[PDB]
């Protein structure tokens, strides 16, 4: 048989609020990425999965919908929005949006009615609870700060949300609930969408009785919202009335789970999703808190991925990302981002991107490689999730608000979301008006008009990896093998596949360092390297590596 497509595609993630504007209002829109899609199909792009583009107040930047059947005003029209399924299909690409049904917005009508009164038909469609001992109806916290119970004078009751106040939590338990949601999801699978990511696809299922996190829990608050009893069963009854009728792609952003429960999501023979987004590797030095870091070497890094690889066994699948809309940027993170080691190392991350086992997804940006921000004041962050921070640690004097811009200018999303950097004109390309944010000033050096003529640059670089994923089966679907989990400066592995072997090998150290193959392995060809004066002899038994020095090669 043959691997569905979206085993051997590559995605590439557009965050369209940042991504292209094209009425200078400083938000991107779909008029901009449907004017970009030239770039994407040249780059070797087949799919594209867009941050949610529904009607929105943008409390959360459009994960806080007021409406699933309308396209956000911002990002355009149903017009705009069909123009660009449309132009997708010409170059043959498709398109995947974000599912946001964990919660909805506090301004959708839903929750209007909802909070009326008790005796409301929508009363259910949300979690509403009596306070206890003079509070909140337990002591469950907000991932954006706070309480996760708002009181509603309207009827004195608490409402639940999990993450902001005005993203009141989904009541699955209700059945009338879940077949909106299931009439919705059709509304857009109906138009064409090939594939849909799930937002915090783990928190869907409430724990009964709501009681008090334990003080361990509390630790790991994330981690017990993924644990409500109903959850698989839900996720099996969507599959059976939604998706078993089309031939969409599902992937869930299954955030806060325990790795070992991620084969539950994801083994074709359960009929739930398809394909799993997990973070313990892009979490994998996150404290608790998720905003202090904690030291670590590739040893860690390797042995996550080992980890997350072995999850999927032999019927699950894996995405695989070193970055997104909600983390730092990749080159920042995982790589060197000064000024003499930014390319080097950025190649040497899309080497790894490209060669793993699973579906790899591009963040935009990430192909210039674009970096973190330099934050100079908490005043120059959009995010809600650093100003819950400072609520949760700063105003009950846990930390000072020096101490949160340190660790937070590391670690917030805002990273990931400054204006893509198209050329050196005015903010970079990207809009003739004022930014929502501000670019980064490194997109003099750093934009796409620079690099996209430039058979060196990162971009090329990228585009040349695509292309030889795109002719390699051994390297979308062959088989995986880390040589050495416990080395810490050299990340080696195999692809394998119907007895054609690939070698992978990028060294991690700012400094030279020598890799033995397995005995009984000699090289046979070289695919590709970046940040390398000369390729290996065939018949090589061992590799001299240079600074940051990445190489893909089949063996014999
Ligand atoms: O970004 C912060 C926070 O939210 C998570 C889910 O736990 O991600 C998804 O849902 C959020 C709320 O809907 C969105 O703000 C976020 O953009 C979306 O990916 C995790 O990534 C993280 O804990
Ligand atoms: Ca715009």
């Amino acid at each position: 048989p043959g691997a569905p497509w979206w085993k051997s595609a590559v995605f590439y993630q557009v965050y369209p609020r940042s991504f292209k504007d094209t009425n200078g209002d400083g938000i991107g829109d779909f008029k901009g990425l449907t004017e970009k899609l030239d770039y994407l199909k040249g780059l070797g792009i087949d799919a594209i999965w867009i941050n949610p583009h529904y009607a929105s107040p943008n409390t959360d930047n459009g994960y806080d919908i007021s409406d699933y059947r309308e396209v956000m005003k911002e990002y355009g029209t149903m017009e705009d929005f069909d123009r660009l399924m449309a132009e997708l299909k010409k170059r043959g690409m498709r398109l995947m949006v974000d599912v946001v049904i964990n919660h909805s917005s506090d301004q959708h009508e839903w929750f209007k009615s909802s909070r009326a009164s008790k005796d409301n038909p929508y009363r259910d469609y949300y979690f509403w609870r009596d306070g206890k001992d003079g509070h909140e109806p337990n002591n469950y916290p907000s991932f954006f700060g706070g309480s996760a119970w708002e009181k509603d004078p309207v009827t004195g009751q608490y409402y639940l949300h999990y993450f902001g106040r005005q993203q009141p939590d989904l009541n699955w338990d209700t059945p009338k609930l879940r077949e909106e949601l299931y009439a919705m999801l059709r509304f857009w699978l109906d138009k064409g969408v090939s594939g849909m990511r799930f937002d915090t696809v783990a928190t869907y299922s409430k724990t009964p009785g709501f009681p008090d996190l334990t003080p361990e829990q509390m630790k790991n608050f994330a981690e017990a919202y993924t644990q409500g009893p109903n959850l698989h069963r839900y996720l099996q009854e969507m599959h059976e009335k939604v998706f078993d009728h089309y031939d969409a792609v599902t992937a869930g952003q299954i955030f806060g789970a325990p790795l070992n429960q991620v084969p539950l999501f994801i083994d074709s023979r359960r009929k739930e999703l398809d394909m799993a987004f997990t973070f313990d590797l892009i979490r994998y030095d996150r404290a608790l808190d998720r905003w202090h870091t904690i030291p670590r070497t590739l040893a860690d890094f390797r042995q996550t991925i080992d980890k997350v690889d072995a999850i999927a066994g032999e019927y699950g699948w894996n995405t695989f990302f070193l970055g997104n809309h909600d983390n730092p940027r990749a080159v920042s993170h995982f790589g060197d981002d000064r000024p003499q080691w930014r390319e080097a190392s950025a190649k040497a991350l899309a080497t790894v991107t490209l060669t793993q086992r699973g579906t790899p997804f591009i963040f935009q940006g990430d192909e210039l490689g674009m970096t973190n921000y330099p934050f100079k004041t908490l005043q120059d962050f959009d995010d809600i999730e650093v100003k819950g921070f400072f609520q949760d640690y700063v105003e009950t004097g846990k930390a000072t608000a020096e101490e949160l811009l340190t660790n937070v200018a590391l670690t917030s999303r805002d990273n990931a979301r400054t204006p893509f950097q198209w050329d050196d004109s005015a903010n970079a390309g990207f809009t003739t008006g004022k930014p929502w944010l501000k670019v980064n000033p490194n997109y003099t050096e750093i934009n796409a008009a620079r690099e996209i003529g430039d058979p060196k640059s990162v971009y090329s670089f990228y585009r040349n990896l695509i292309s030889i994923r795109h002719e390699t089966p051994a390297l979308s679907t062959g088989s995986y093998r880390d040589i050495d989990p416990s080395n810490a400066d050299v990340y080696a592995y195999t692809r394998s596949q119907d007895g054609e072997t690939y070698l992978v090998v990028v060294n991690f150290k700012a400094e030279p360092r020598s890799f033995t193959l397995p005995d009984g392995m000699h090289i046979a060809e070289t695919l590709i390297e970046s940040s390398s004066p000369a390729a290996p002899a065939a018949g090589a038994a061992s590799l001299e590596l240079q600074p940051w020095q990445s190489g893909i090669y089949k063996v014999k």
